């Protein structure tokens, strides 16, 4: 089916056989360098208006865990930015490595964090997600660092949740959580546009690459790269990295929004 992984065999470089879009001239994630990025004075800041519950579950589909929210509607909404207009929350997911050294997907000057958490969000003017995975700016993505120092309190909320979906295919209620809560202090970001990380890799994507990554704790990052990719009875088989390697940047340009 989607048949696909970070292993050798069924891997990144891979994934172009059945799911073409991979080979895009517009993929991500990419390197930022910022002797090539320079601040775009016309850059606004965004925000949000999230609605803890319009939570509704959290799941582990085999190269995630993922939180789900109710985007049948304007619940919980992402503005401003480079953004046209408002785009509806739809879930969040993250990005890790085997070890606390690595695991983002986006890397700045060379440096890479421990994870990357993706607040996936999509522009209503397009009707539904579906439609929405076929236009450049369709959806927007929150891009935030994960590194490693104090334990986060709002983070720890969403890890006691893992234990119910430790293996693929769990799916379990997941209500009352503002994933605004894990925002750090600073809203500087980075923006450019790029496609999912993983397959199909549509080419929809305005990337909100924070500046300044949330801090975890190691122990909080052992936790997280402790799920399963296989289901509850089969052969255990730990999913310890899910992170794509970087692609051609091309002609884009990343923009700054702070100096
Ligand atoms: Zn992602």
């Amino acid at each position: 089916a989607k048949e696909w992984g970070y292993a050798s065999h069924n891997g990144p470089d891979h994934w172009h056989e059945l799911f073409p879009n991979a080979k895009g001239e517009n993929q991500s994630p990419i390197e930022l360098h910022t002797k090539d990025i320079r601040h775009d004075p016309s850059l606004q800041p965004w925000s949000v208006s999230y609605d803890g519950g319009s939570a509704k579950t959290i799941l582990n589909n085999g190269h995630t865990c993922r939180v789900v929210f109710d985007d049948t509607y304007d619940r919980s909404m992402l503005r401003g930015g480079p953004l046209p207009g408002p785009y509806r929350l739809r879930q969040f997911h993250l990005h890790w490595g085997s070890s606390d050294d690595h695991g983002s997907e986006h890397t700045v000057d060379g440096v890479k964090y421990a994870a990357e958490l993706h607040l996936v969000h999509w522009n209503p003017k397009y009707n539904t997600f579906k439609e929405a995975l076929k236009q450049r700016d369709g959806i927007a993505v929150i891009g935030i660092f994960l590194k490693i120092g104090h334990e986060n309190g709002e983070f720890q909320i969403f890890l006691d949740a893992l234990d119910k979906i430790k293996t693929k295919g769990k799916e379990a209620p997941f209500t009352k959580f503002d994933p605004s809560s894990l925002f750090p202090a600073s809203r500087d970001y980075w923006t450019y546009q790029g496609s999912f990380t993983t397959p199909p890799c549509e080419e929809c994507i305005v990337w909100l690459l924070l500046k300044e990554p949330m801090t975890v704790s190691s122990d909080q990052m052992a936790k997280l790269r402790s799920l399963l990719s296989s289901a509850e009875n089969e052969p255990p088989v730990p999913l310890v990295s899910n992170w794509r390697p970087p692609q051609p940047i091309n002609n884009r340009v990343v923009r700054a929004s702070f100096k």
